[PDB]
């Protein structure tokens, strides 16, 4: 019954910013990007395999899908062909990947309008 504290180093995008920061941050870009998706890609906070992505925030198209993001971030991440990589939404992978960005979106979006991923090389 202890509570583990954390490393103040150690925060994600989240909670760094305010949640009227956030939501307001949305409403922007969505003014100028009606058509995108605002998404926030970060690496799975224990893991040691999958290297730190340089750029952390993401507008993408609300057509594109799954697939096709699983594989910009891989190519953005430098990956070999033959390294397991999952991206996770809501702790959890996506079972359809055909499924565009933004229907994705509308089921699985934060709160305060944003859409957030983590990555990994396992399944939870």
């Amino acid at each position: 019954e202890w509570v583990n504290v954390g490393s103040p180093s150690e925060k994600t995008f989240k909670q760094r910013r305010t949640f009227e920061q956030r939501v307001e941050d949305v409403r922007l870009i969505r003014e100028q990007h009606p058509t995108k998706i605002p998404v926030i890609i970060e690496r799975y906070k224990g893991e040691k395999q999958l290297p730190v992505l340089d750029k952390t925030k993401f507008l993408v198209p609300d057509h594109v899908n799954m697939s096709e993001l699983i594989k910009i971030i891989r190519r953005r991440l430098q990956l070999n062909a033959n390294q397991a990589f999952f991206l996770l939404v809501n702790g959890h992978s996506m079972v359809s990947v055909s499924t565009p960005i933004s229907e994705v979106y509308e089921s699985e979006k934060d709160e305060d309008g944003f859409l957030y991923m983590v990555y990994a090389s396992q399944e939870t």
